[PDB]
C-alpha cells in the first residue's frame, strides 16, 4: 500500500511514533517518504547482500528474518515479509526497537541525511492529528 503523508502521520501517531523517544511525528513521517515513499512494498538489497523491507526499510542484517541474509539477526524476531504489509504494526513495534537501540533515529540513514537538521514539522503539515 503506498500511504498518504496524512494517512501514514495518523498510523503511526495512533501506534505510539509521536514523540516516541523525543522524535515528534514529522521524523517518522520525513523518514518513511525517504526511506520507501510511503509505499508499504518497498525493498531494498544493501551492498552487504542484506535486504530493507517497508514502510522503514527495516533491514534483515539485525531486525528480521527473510531467509536469505546469512549471519544475520532477528532482532524483532519477525519475518521481513511481515513488515510489507498495508497493517504497519511490525513495522512501527520493530522501530521502536530499533529507535530505543542507542543512536536513535541515526539508525535511518535517510533520516540523518534527509531529515535531521531540518523542520520536520512540514511534513505533517495540514494533517488533522
Amino acid at each position: 500500500k503506498v500511504f498518504g503523508r496524512c494517512e501514514l502521520a495518523a498510523a503511526m501517531k495512533r501506534h505510539g511514533l509521536d514523540n516516541y523517544r523525543g522524535y515528534s511525528l514529522g521524523n517518522w513521517v520525513c523518514a518513511a517518504k525517504f526511506e520507501s515513499n510511503f509505499n508499504t512494498q518497498a525493498t531494498n538489497r544493501n551492498t552487504d547482500g542484506s535486504t530493507d523491507y517497508g514502510i522503514l526499510q527495516i533491514n534483515s542484517r539485525w531486525w528480521c528474518n527473510d531467509g536469505r541474509t546469512p549471519g544475520s539477526r532477528n532482532l524483532c524476531n519477525i519475518p521481513c515479509s511481515a513488515l510489507l504489509s498495508s497493517d504497519i504494526t511490525a513495522s512501527v513495534n520493530c522501530a521502536k526497537k530499533i529507535v530505543s537501540d542507542g543512536n536513535g533515529m541515526n539508525a535511518w540513514v535517510a533520516w540523518r541525511n534527509r531529515c535531521k537538521g531540518t523542520d520536520v514539522q512540514a511534513w505533517i503539515r495540514g494533517c488533522r492529528l
